[PDB]
């Protein structure tokens, strides 16, 4: 096991294989040095076999495909993807799936008109891997397949799925532009531009800077696009799920509030920056709380003009600017509303309320009297109750709440009636949503986002590891079954009978309990559950053993969160507005007073997700795996240990495995003999179909290994099926 010096080596040390060198060989003395950088000694005579390998000679600064690797373990993926990072390859497949490594950087000529109209006009695997071969791929398949398709990209917060949404978009925008026949009424209808704009509107009403991502998407998205027969985009339906309202009224250290605050405080010109009463961001509750009012990669007023050009686009109306504009300053005066106690609760500086009265076109004693009142009709007398200081503030800040929620949906709700179009042939949906995270304090907020992202991660398996060893079974294939981390039963932690879900949803109905009564209850039912951690010192929190990791979530806050009531007073004070803007969001929302069952946060996006999963299961998948290179959000930095850390949890190691040796395409025999029969032209044919289809195969693929034939379908590697398809469309 001795190796001169220069040697590149695998050398196996902390739980894995280092691409490494020999670093210097004397004095019984074997130094190594990793290609990340870290050195590590070692006594000559303690080398042996296995720990020390030769590594397999250039094969050559990476692989494009990884089902091509020899050596599939974890040091050997991560390997192939540094080599590519460290050269700006972001892109690296895994058969059809895509892993794409956030740069932090632009990379010359990477996203370029020029590289689009490239990727347009080659099959894939016929240049190098990218994100554009993708969407190329996927739009190929509405002529290639019977089904609708769509698009799933998973990652931590930061890793880059808006950003890879953002992408497909555009190159499906660009490639619905070159189908023909394009009829004037499909070169007219802007429809394609109109989509693209859709997208600066969303993030700045929708995302915000926490510590993963200066720009982290606060609600989650499903796009799709309706594609004619012709290939052109006829229209599009935006989805949105679970916007984080109480973003709205406060945010942890460090964060901001959504980007649009910052824009319209940046942009407004000083004409109606005058009329709304508007100063700095520092001088409103709602953005200043933080402690960060800016961030240096992000220009606020840039942002603002791009928003205005974008909703011009949208068909707002230049008064349903003005009027979004008004709402938005309403809500940042009605953050500075301050309360002191003497009854009873008593509005304190009264400036706030006169400007929030008036934006928000409510007279200022009667929204005076909302915020420090309750009322009550007793055949037929009003009583008239004081409320405390603390019910003051909550009420204060759910109706900043439900103006910025009803703002939002009717923002989408616009959105949706331009791009409205027919749906004559099929779809591509392309799903972008909240990422995984795990912050110092986490809320009931980041329990529904890693949630879904569980539910992601379980949809992932289902597709790439459960439904196809079963097919395989069910068609009868020479098959072992590879096994994988399979996170089912978190999810039954969480959405069976009694579980997490189920239990704040019960005590959420409860008028008595309290988050600590959740607590317990949470504790006594859960503590041996492998998945639940019930902490040592933290009495405040209970914890997931998520797939991407344990995540401590403080349980304050998550019984009136999940209960989302909104006093009856306030929906009828809000109806009272002489600003028809503000009476036509509320004209027919339904009551959601606390009451003494009623969807919850929690059972709304239980049934959402589900509803979400359906929707996918009926389409063809494309999967594409964002991963975060380091925590710092830095160029050029590949931290190996965050690098694996997410290879291993998202199972990236036995989707090797499973796409190196499985057969992910498969057809009917008759299915593949019609749509290949061009190239079987030189074949002396057998009689029967079985036989056809094995004699293209064998011509193809005379090693036998990259295809198999089943009960019903012929199954073959997504690498033959590349070879068959670029043949065909040749002849
Ligand atoms: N392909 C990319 N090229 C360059 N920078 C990128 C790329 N993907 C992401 N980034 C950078 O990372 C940031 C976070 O990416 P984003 O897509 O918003 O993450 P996610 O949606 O997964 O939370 C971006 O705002 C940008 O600075
Ligand atoms: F912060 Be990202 F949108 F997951
Ligand atoms: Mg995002």
């Amino acid at each position: 096991n001795f190796f001169t010096e220069g040697t590149r080596v695998w050398l196996r040390e902390n739980g894995q294989h280092f691409p490494s060198t020999v670093n210097s060989c004397a004095e019984g003395i074997v130094v190594f040095r990793t290609d990340y950088g870290q050195v590590f000694t070692y006594k000559q005579s303690t080398i042996t076999h296995q720990k020390v390998t030769a590594m397999h000679p250039t094969n050559e600064e990476g692989v494009d495909d990884m089902a091509s690797l020899t050596e599939l373990h974890g040091g050997s993926i991560m390997y192939n993807l540094f080599q590519r990072y460290k050269r700006n390859q972001i892109y690296t497949y895994i058969g059809s799936i895509l892993a794409s490594v956030n740069p932090y950087q632009p990379i010359a000529g990477l996203y370029e008109p020029a590289t689009m109209e490239q990727y347009s006009r080659r099959h894939l695997g016929e240049l190098p891997p990218h994100i554009f071969a993708i969407a190329n791929e996927c739009y190929r398949c509405l002529w290639k397949r019977h089904d609708n398709q769509c698009i799933l990209i998973s990652g931590e917060s930061g890793a880059g799925k808006t950003e890879s949404t953002k992408l497909i978009l555009k190159f499906l925008s660009v490639i619905s532009q070159q189908s023909l026949e394009l009829s004037l009424k499909e070169k007219t209808s802007c429809v394609e531009r109109a989509i693209l704009e859709s997208s600066p509107i969303m993030e700045a009403f929708g995302n915000a800077k926490t510590v993963y991502n200066n720009n982290s998407s606060r609600f989650g998205k499903f796009v799709q696009l309706n594609i004619c027969q012709k290939g052109n985009i006829q229209g599009g339906r935006i989805v949105d799920y679970l916007l984080e309202k109480n973003r709205v009224v406060r945010q942890n250290p460090g964060e901001r509030n959504y980007h649009i605050f910052y824009a319209l405080l940046a942009g407004l010109e000083h004409e109606e920056r005058e009329e709304f009463y508007l100063s700095t961001p520092e001088n409103y509750h709602y953005l200043n709380q933080s402690g960060c009012v800016e961030d240096k990669t992000i220009s606020d007023q840039e942002s603002f003009r791009e928003v205005i050009t974008a909703m011009d686009v949208m068909q707002f109306s230049k008064e349903e600017v003005r009027e979004v504009s008004r709402l938005l300053a309403g809500i940042l005066h009605l953050g500075n509303i301050e309360f002191i106690t003497a009854g009873g609760a008593q509005v304190s500086f009264k400036t706030a309320l006169g400007r929030s009265a008036e934006l928000l076109g409510l007279d200022p004693t009667q929204l005076t009297d909302a915020l420090t009142q309750r009322s009550m009709f007793l055949r037929g007398e009003e009583i008239l109750t004081p409320l405390n200081v603390q019910q003051a503030v909550d009420s204060r800040d759910s109706l900043a709440m439900a103006l910025y929620a009803c703002c939002f949906e009717w923002v989408i709700k616009k959105i949706n009636s331009r791009i409205k179009g027919n749906e004559d042939f099929k779809s591509i949906g392309i799903l972008d949503i909240f990422g995984f995270e795990n912050f110092e304090v986490n809320h009931f907020e980041q329990f529904n986002i890693n949630y879904a992202n569980e539910k992601l991660q379980e949809y992932f398996n289902k597709h790439i590891f459960s439904l196809e060893q079963l097919e395989y079974s069910r068609e009868g294939l020479v098959w072992e079954d590879i096994d994988w981390i399979d996170n089912g039963e978190c999810l039954d932690l969480i959405e069976k009978k009694l579980g997490l879900l189920a239990l704040i949803n019960e005590e959420s109905h409860f008028p008595q309990a309290t988050d600590s009564t959740l607590l317990e209850k949470l504790h006594s039912q859960h503590a041996n559950n492998h998945f639940y951690v019930k902490p040592r010192v933290a009495v405040n929190n209970f914890g997931v053993k998520h797939y991407a990791g344990e995540v401590q979530y403080d349980v304050r806050g998550i019984l009136e969160k999940n209960r989302d009531t909104f006093r009856d007073d306030l929906l009828n004070l809000l109806r009272e507005s002489r600003f028809d803007f503000i009476y036509d969001l509320f004209e027919h929302v339904s009551s959601r007073n606390n009451q003494d069952r009623r969807p919850t946060v929690s059972s709304q996006f239980k049934d959402s997700l589900h509803s979400l999963m359906a929707t996918l299961s009926s389409s063809n998948p494309f999967f594409v795996r964002c991963i975060k290179p380091n925590m710092q959000k830095m160029p050029d930095q590949f931290d190996q240990a965050v690098v694996l850390n997410q290879l291993r949890y998202s199972g990236m190691l036995e989707t090797v495995r499973i796409r190196k040796a499985g057969y992910a395409v498969r057809r009917p025999f008759q299915d593949f003999y019609k749509r290949y029969k061009v190239l079987m032209r030189n074949l002396a044919l057998p009689e029967d179909v079985r036989g056809k289809c094995t004699s293209l195969l064998q011509l193809y693929d005379a090693s036998n290994s990259e295809w198999q034939l089943g009960k019903t379908k012929v199954f073959l590697r997504e690498s033959l099926e590349q070879k068959l398809e670029k043949r065909r469309e040749e002849e």
